[PDB]
């Protein structure tokens, strides 16, 4: 009996291990008695480290006989789940692809593993081919009665119902982290030591942080549950009749109806059987164009695969996805295939909740630093305890002092201070209309090294504009200039006149209807009508000699003929006219070949290759027509024998301010790529116009030369687009084949083949070189972003559709551009709809990163200075007073820390990135030198004060510490002079922020604190003298204290700018030259260097 298994859930990530255990009933008693005895510490310690809990309670057993299982993933986060068993009696094949009895299963992250007995394993994905699907006769007659019920036990309900959790569960999963336990212990220590005010302050700030984080999490999870909760009402063929049911009672096999008008959205992944349908797949592709779907023939059942997760075109022509609108339908039924989380939209939603560890190592490294500091504080506690039992002091004093020395070294207000930079950045972003939801992501904005991009909604207007109109004259059968405008059309001549005929076509060849003074109807007609500027069974001309027209009848656009016609009669002419507009491919089989110019085919190829959509117009004259002829003669006589007029052209025109933002991003050493769902010819042209691809480079793309994507052993040919002769060395490395710049533009079908059957090195080179990525579903967007991240990139995204959701959530920083169905996952949410909020986010990220690092260094220095002062004082059982602590802790550190995080970022993207890690050498090395300088200054001040003739030595006191010394006061003033100047020196400045001379609050706060301290030193009033427990000093010694404080500033400044970085580089070079361990480099750098050098080699 097997009792372990390993699986890979996601596309490539999520390696998990499942094991099965049993409760000992003795370890459980030990655990409960231990919890009772310790009052609650065992519960905490066995919730933080469940490995020992399992080792204490669990006893290993095989899978067949089990009661709960443990699932451990690649990030080492264990979990306890309970196996569920249900009575069930059908053949094994009903559940997979014998007899099955128990039907054991486990649910993990909405995946549902089932237990195969004879193979003795857990299986996640098996499509349930349900072999009845052989003929339309079988598939049309749906399942009857009881057969549904058993299905309900295997597939569950058809509802994407994520599980919400209560407030108390959030609290027990949030507060119980170890740091808050440490904070509670510190608070107990303060209140037991009569040190109230500071404890109350940090309690208030901790409570505020908890409240804001809790509200954040609750709002996020509430919002995510509204994008994935759909409820409709359909009619199903359960028992030979049509019965009305909710959308939740559907199981694979039920045949429902799609022709009814109540049904406005597809309930589940379906397949047509009769009739026809019209849907717009705005959720799978970014476009909003109407798509027509036709019934599935008897052959296509064979190739259907309910688990392929991406369907070929042969079967995609008949598949009705779930969650897509329904424009129009004909007696048409449909057969469901997948329900629940197996649906493409359901699978996307499920993959939006799977956990993924972060590559930003800031907060975790800070916590590791505090843990090392605690390891030091333990030794300090031991030494203090020995030195205190030496002096024969009382026991309460020894305990209290030795324990407060713990909270001195591990400051309980470091994490609550490390968020001020992001807290201040959020409102600047909100002022510039960008709305952030996860503040922890702001720092990540400073690490962006790549920036992906949508096309249709982001880099381009949503609709299709009108570029120009071309016409061929009958004087010479050749085309003319571009004729962008309509005024030129009105004032041009050679329905006999060509230009006026084309204007007539653009004016009255539609079926638009007027609502609210504007026009509605087919999306393409609207743009033409607006371009004309005219008005609308006759079309009224604009006031600003063009005659009006009067329509007698019209044949709308025919799905099979692919054209439309309008028979009208201008008032002037006794005879009528017929205008026909349609696609240029089937046009030649209607019009006269004499009317077709010599430029037809090559000009059509030129326009189509650049990516436009072309439509052609034609005219005809009917010498005699009346009210009886139109009803007597059909469209066949209308169409045949027309006169070619001209081409009208559409264009996906890009937003006015994109070619500048992309140029700036390229000039700031940030690469950019396009990841779109549209064609592979429009995408390349828009990338040429925008600036992603340089104006002179080539664009090689892959083609299938031997076999389609099915065969596991196929060959690829990397051809060129403009010149189909040049190729790339395929087996071989992607290099130009027997020149300076080029860019592979991979389609969306060959990319899957590359990821599957191609070596890793070719994949890496394609990732480094590829600029354009078209014809991709959301899943390929997401896993392409993950592939980018897996070679040490840090990539963002930008999009404005539910198409993009997964790529927005899986990217390091994802900026949305809308407010519906796409801002649920994206951290940020712009509202100006242009790509101008990307530089904003990057700038604020860099400023926030440098600010956070500066604050961390400042708080660490504060901790060390206080520890050194207290360690000097403890050598004689003395201590700082209970109010000097308050002054230092509350009126010097918190105000300077808050105001050090106030200045804004620069007004321009620079060309260099900030340090983005804590355990580095260039961060640690300049910190320990500052610590050394601080300690040296304090030691010098102490030695200096111990030699004056009015010195008042400390007194050892058994009941309480003595505060009125001449050795406490000197260290107090040295510390006060050091805190302010350390805050001034460690400030972030010119490169990624505003220089401190242009920001007033910081300088004002430093000045007021320094003047307060200097006045408290030089001439203090008596109440301060008897209130802070000071002692007399000669006026010649205060000047010496000021001198030490001053010279510390010079030493710290010179070290921080000049010497400390030099020492860091010196130590780094010595380590490299002595320890002979290679320096790791980011992969894409290595691949780029290999590529350029080897290309130069040829
Ligand atoms: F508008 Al798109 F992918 F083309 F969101
Ligand atoms: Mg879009």
């Amino acid at each position: 009996g097997r009792s372990s298994q390993k699986m890979r859930l996601d596309n490539d990530d999520l390696t998990i291990a499942i094991s099965g255990f049993i409760t000992n009933r003795i370890g459980f008693a030990i655990y409960i008695v231990l919890c009772v005895l310790t009052g609650g510490i065992a519960w905490l310690f066995l919730r933080w480290y469940p490995k020992y809990y399992v080792k204490l309670v669990g006893c290993a057993t095989p899978f067949r006989d089990c009661q709960w299982v443990v699932i451990e993933d690649h990030f080492n986060k264990m979990t306890i789940l309970s196996i569920r068993v249900k009575p069930y009696n059908r053949p094994l094949s009903t559940v997979f692809g014998p007899v099955l009895r128990e039907l054991r299963s486990i649910t993990y992250c909405y995946y549902k593993f089932y237990y195969h007995p004879v193979l003795d394993k857990f299986f996640c994905c098996n499509g349930w081919k349900d072999p009845q699907w052989n003929s339309m006769q079988n598939a049309r007659s749906g399942l009857h009665g009881d057969e549904k019920a058993h299905r309900e036990a295997v597939f569950g309900p058809n509802s994407i119902d994520v599980d919400e959790q209560s407030i108390l569960q959030l609290l027990v999963s949030e507060i119980l982290t170890p740091f808050y336990a440490f904070q509670v212990f510190s608070l107990i220590l303060w209140l037991c030591d009569e040190y109230y005010y500071y404890a109350a302050a940090i309690l208030l700030i901790s409570a505020g942080s908890i409240i804001t984080s809790l509200l954040e999490t609750k709002e996020t999870r509430r919002r995510l549950r509204e994008m994935s909760r759909f409820e409709c009402e359909v009619r199903v063929f359960r028992g030979g009749f049509w019965r009305t049911f909710p959308s939740s009672d559907l199981v694979p096999g039920d045949v429902y109806e799609v022709s009814d008008p109540s049904l406005t959205q597809i309930p589940a992944d379906s397949l047509l059987l009769t009739g026809d349908c019209i849907v717009n797949e705005s959720m799978l592709t970014g476009e909003s164009v109407a798509v027509s779907k036709t019934p599935a023939t008897n052959e296509t059942l064979a190739k259907l695969n309910p688990a392929a997760s991406t369907f070929s075109h042969d079967v995609d022509k008949h598949f009705l996805y779930c969650g897509t609108k329904l424009i129009r339908a004909r007696a048409a039924v449909a057969l469901v295939v997948r329900t629940g989380f197996n649906t493409t939209r359901g699978a996307l939603v499920r993959s939006m909740l799977v956990p993924k560890p972060s590559k930003f190592k800031f907060y975790e490294d800070s916590f590791r630093y505090l843990k090392v500091m605690g390891c030091l504080a333990g030794l300090a506690f031991i030494v203090s305890l020995v030195n205190f039992i030496r002096l024969k002091l009382h026991w309460t004093l020894i305990l209290l002092r030795a324990l407060d020395l713990l909270t001195i070294v591990v400051p309980p207000a470091l994490p609550a201070t490390l968020t001020i930079g992001t807290s201040f950045a959020v409102q600047r972003l909100k002022g510039k209309k960008i709305f952030c939801t996860s503040p922890q992501r702001v720092n990540v904005g400073g690490k962006i090294d790549l920036m992906c991009f949508d096309k249709t909604g982001t880099l381009t207007e949503e609709g299709l504009d009108v570029l120009g109109i071309r016409v061929a004259s009958r004087v010479s059968n050749r085309f003319t200039e571009l004729l962008t405008n309509v005024d030129d059309l009105t004032w041009s001549c050679d329905p006999l006149d060509p230009y006026r005929a084309a204007l007539y076509v653009m004016a009255s060849c539609h079926s638009l209807r007027i609502v609210d003074g504007v026009a509605v109807g087919d999306p393409l007609e609207v743009k033409m009508f607006e371009f004309t500027g005219w008005s609308y069974f006759i079309a009224g001309e604009v006031i600003s000699a063009p005659p009006a027209v009067g329509v007698l009848r019209a044949f709308d656009f025919n799905p099979l003929l692919r054209r439309s016609s309008v028979i009208a009669r201008v008032v002037g002419n006794s005879g009528g006219y017929a205008l026909v507009k349609g696609s240029p491919e089937c046009m030649p089989e209607i019009c006269r070949p004499e009317t077709l110019p010599s430029d037809f085919d090559e000009l059509l190829s030129y326009y189509t290759h650049a990516g436009y959509r072309v439509i052609a117009c034609a005219t005809k004259r009917i010498p005699k027509l009346n009210l009886v002829s139109v009803n007597r003669m059909t469209r066949d006589e209308v169409e045949s024998g027309l006169d070619f007029v001209g081409f009208i052209i559409f264009e996906n025109k890009l937003k006015p301010t994109t070619t500048s933002v992309i140029k700036e991003l390229l000039s700031s050493n940030i690469g950019t790529v396009m990841i779109t769902g549209d064609n592979i010819r429009t995408a390349v042209s828009v990338a040429r116009q925008c600036g992603i691809i340089e104006e002179h480079a080539h664009c090689y793309m892959p083609r299938f030369i031997e076999g389609n994507a099915d065969d596991c052993n196929a060959k690829l040919r990397w051809e060129s687009i403009n010149n189909p002769a040049l190729e790339l060395d395929p087996t071989d490395a992607s290099l130009p084949y027997d020149i300076r710049n080029y860019a592979i533009a991979v389609t969306g079908d060959v990319f899957r083949w590359i990821v599957d059957h191609a070596p890793t090195d070719v994949l890496h080179r394609m990732l480094v070189l590829g600029k354009v990525y078209a014809r991709m579903s959301p899943d390929e967007k997401q896993e392409l972003v993950k592939k980018f991240q897996s070679i040490d990139y840090s990539c963002g995204f930008c999009g404005d559709g539910a198409n993009d959701c997964a790529a927005l959530k899986a990217a390091d920083v994802g900026i949305s551009l809308s407010e519906a169905e796409a801002s649920v996952a994206a951290p940020f949410t712009s509202q100006i709809f242009d790509i101008r909020c990307v530089p904003e986010v990057i700038r604020e990220g860099r400023a926030s990163l440098v600010t956070s690092f500066s604050c961390f260094k400042y708080m660490s220095l504060y901790s060390f200075i206080q520890f050194t002062s207290v360690s000097f004082l403890y050598v004689s059982a003395s201590n700082l007073g209970d109010f000097q602590f308050l002054y230092i802790d509350l009126m010097l550190i918190l105000p300077i820390a808050v105001f050090m995080s106030w200045a804004g970022p620069h007004s321009k993207l620079c060309a260099k990135r900030p340090v983005s890690d804590l355990v580095s050498r260039k961060v640690l090395v300049p910190l320990l030198s500052h610590v050394f300088v601080c300690v040296m200054i304090q030691a010098l001040a102490w030695v200096a004060v111990r030699q004056q003739p009015w010195y008042i030595p400390p007194i050892v006191d058994t009941e309480k510490s003595n505060i009125e010394n001449s050795e406490n006061t000197t260290l107090f003033f040295a510390s006060c002079f050091e805190y302010i100047l350390s805050g001034v020196v460690l400030n972030a400045g010119r490169p990624f922020r505003q220089s401190p001379l242009e920001t007033w609050p910081f300088l004002s706060a430093v000045a007021v604190t320094l003047i307060a301290t200097l006045l408290m030193l030089l001439v203090p009033p008596y109440w301060l003298f008897e209130f802070m427990q000071l002692t007399w000093m000669s006026w010649t010694f205060k000047i010496t204290l000021i001198a030490f404080g001053f010279v510390y500033f010079l030493i710290a400044w010179t070290g921080e700018h000049y010497l400390f970085l030099w020492l860091a580089r010196f130590l780094g070079r010595m380590r490299q030259r002595l320890f002979k361990q290679p320096k790791q480099r980011k992969l894409y750098k290595i691949v780029k260097e290999k590529l350029v050098f080897e290309n130069l080699y040829f």
